[PDB]
Order: structure tokens, then sequence, then C-alpha cells
DNA sequence: ATCAGAATCCCGGTGCCGAGGCCGCTCAATTGGTCGTAGACAGCTCTAGCACCGCTTAAACGCACGTACGCGCTGTCCCCCGCGTTTTAACCGCCAAGGGGATTACACCCAAGA
């Protein structure tokens, strides 16, 4: 909560935020690093590795796009 | 270090079909006027957000030691890297299957209708 309201706050100042929309967040935020990580360690498997590195995380976000 | 070699870029050169300029309307854009409801503004509120304290504790960081995943180097033989030959993806002229004019010689005579 703190982080997301030290990034808002770069954004908009003087805002508030919901306990619905902070849970939404966090949900949001902990799928898509679950779903990050499951590309690194398909990648770090494909690299005949089991520890995972930057470089895995890096092929992951360019092969999707971000 | 140094050269011979095939592979690559820019220049005369050219013309042609794609890019570019012009004419007539006419159907969409503009003007003017009459309804009119969704939008802007003021007011009450209380719930929802925000800051802070009391007491609690499992989570997070520094320590100890080695090891096994991490990574450089080696032996192999392999299956793509690359050239030479046509060929398979279609593109391009003469056979032996029939539809038709032509014939039944030459000259003469008789009979009977429009």
């Amino acid at each position: 909560q703190r982080l997301v309201r030290e990034i808002a706050q770069d954004f908009k100042t003087d805002l508030r935020f919901q306990s619905a929309a902070i849970g939404a967040l966090q949900e949001a935020s902990e799928a898509y690093l679950v779903g990050l990580f499951e590309d690194t360690n398909l990648c770090a498997i494909h690299a005949k590795r089991v520890t995972i590195m930057p470089k895995d995380i890096q092929l992951a976000r360019r092969i999707r796009g971000e």
C-alpha cells in the first residue's frame, strides 16, 4: 500500500484509495508476478538450468511484448 | 601481413504505367429557427478514509561451513554449409477421330402442267 501510494503521488497529488482497490491491485500484481516467474522457470529449464537468472526474466518480458 | 577472388553499390539510360493536375455537379455541409431535456450548480449529510496508540510475534537479517549446481576446457563425429545435375510446377503444335460439294459420258426424239 505504501508503494502504491508513493507511485500514485507521482501522477496526481491528494489521492485516496479504497480497500477493495488496493486488494484488486495486490491480486493483479501477484498474478502477474506468478505468470512472469512461470515463464522465467520455463526459460531457465529450456537453457538446461535450474536456478533462475535475470536474463530469463528479460527474455520472458521481451517475448511477451512488455 | 598480403594477394586473388567472386559478391556488392553507384552511375549512363530509358521509358511507362503509376503519380499528379483540372471540370461538372450534386449530395453532404452550412445557415436560420423552434422545442427541451440532460447538464451545470447549490445544499445536507454521514460514511468512509486517515492519523495514532497498546500489546503481540513470526518474519527478516547477520553468522558458520562446505557443496553442488555453475562454468571454462577437452574428445568426437555429425548433419547441416555449400556446389553440380535436371526435374516437376506448369506452359504451347502435328496425328487420323468425321461434316460435307462432287456422279452415273456425248447428241437427238416422243408425251403432259403452269
